[PDB]
């Protein structure tokens, strides 16, 4: 028996979705409400594709151009698996990170590495740095720890170093976008 | 005592060769002297780790998969690689990409199996092809993609998003070698 | 409890300095700091925010190595140095930096190639190859093993193609630069 990242990647698989509008990935944050976190540049009609092949309509709740974060609500949700979210403030340089995606809907894409830099100490301000490859194949998807908990959302808009939006900020700006949509 | 990838890399070292306009190659059949390499890389000469030089004949290639089969002229004391079932591969499995160009020594990159088939790139023809975040460059192209046991899972191809590398899976390269051996 | 590279990175943090580039404290008492000749009035900034003046002792253009002496040193932490002759392709490597003292930058990987094995270019016979990303953010800094001991000095001036001056050579050139500046 060989060590692998496949046993934790399989439990996370249904929470990571394909986004068709023009492709990218997304993450199910709330299954009951069908709230999916993805990237603004990916969407500038939206459809979401699960791992099991199921297709759903999705409406843009709102976005933040500066963080490249966009919140989507799937139209009539059912049998959805949501991701566990971790406190990104507890992240340390050297922690292991896995960047997961599912574009085209044909299967999971994963890259591995470490948390390289936090804050203004690398190369934006609020962003997370990782040596795990962030490309068009996992952009919009999840950045997880070895427990399979969301520590950030990958963004390819900006060497071997990648950017992710920390989960705490991704959660807060989703709440602010939900609240605004509730005044509307 | 530190954990390292060098112990498994030392047992695999004689099976990875220097294809001499240079590159790497893998000994699949010790007795017959069958060496798997890339088409773009390729008179042909092969150089072992121990410095031994051998003549090699081209017995067939596939432009689409960028694979090429070579047979070592007058083989002797050859170490072949163990081959693994690439169908049993899962995204997240650890991968090590080894090479030996110029014959000066072993080159290795580390990573994981990133995507299988058309999952990472939906381009027609990309089916079966394994994806890895282990760097695939001119220094290990033609060489072996290995698991933590040192068994061949793929043949490294430095052809094509950025940060991801492509390799021919072991089942596909073994079943292409069989076709090239006959016709 | 998750495995991480953060527990070893925290003990090594004070030995890596801000120089724009990085540098490594080799002798705490004398304040000798190893950095890249290409990044070189010089000021050094510690992790704790302390800023010191530094004088150029000497440099080696061929190895891209420069040795600096901290003017009036105090409470310095030096790095443990490992025998780079004992390195093997496949050994794990961590490339650490701290440009502008704002925080630690780290990349992870393996020792990829040694004796000019990766690129048949004259002059690379003395250097180390790594698949750990070597960029402007860790160039001048330390290449470490899993024990937190120096195995090399990152040099970005020369895909997983990163270069580092091995620790044995970097130590030797420092003594030779000390001795020379003594005869003068």
């Amino acid at each position: 028996p060989l060590p692998s990242l496949a046993p934790m990647l399989e439990k996370v698989l249904p929470a990571v979705v394909s986004v068709r509008v023009g492709l990218g990935s997304g993450v199910i944050i709330n299954a009951s409400k069908g709230y999916v976190l993805t990237n603004n540049h990916v969407i500038n009609k939206i459809s979401i594709q699960l791992n099991d092949g199921r297709e759903f309509d999705a409406k843009l709740i709102g976005s933040d151009d500066q963080s490249d974060i966009a919140l989507l609500q799937i139209q009539n949700p059912s049998k959805l698996t949501q991701i566990a979210i971790a406190d990104s403030d507890k992240l340390r340089v050297g922690d292991f990170a896995v960047a997961v995606g599912n574009p085209f809907g044909l299967g999971q894409t994963a890259t591995s590495g470490i948390v390289s830099a936090l804050g203004r100490s690398g190369l934006l301000e609020n962003f997370i740095q990782t040596d795990a490859s962030i490309n068009r194949g996992n952009s919009g998807g999840a950045l997880l720890n070895l427990n399979g908990e969301l520590i950030g959302i990958n963004t390819a808009i900006l060497v071997g170093i990648g950017f992710a939006i920390p989960s705490n900020m991704a959660r807060t700006l989703a709440q602010q976008l939900i609240d605004f949509g509730e005044i509307l």
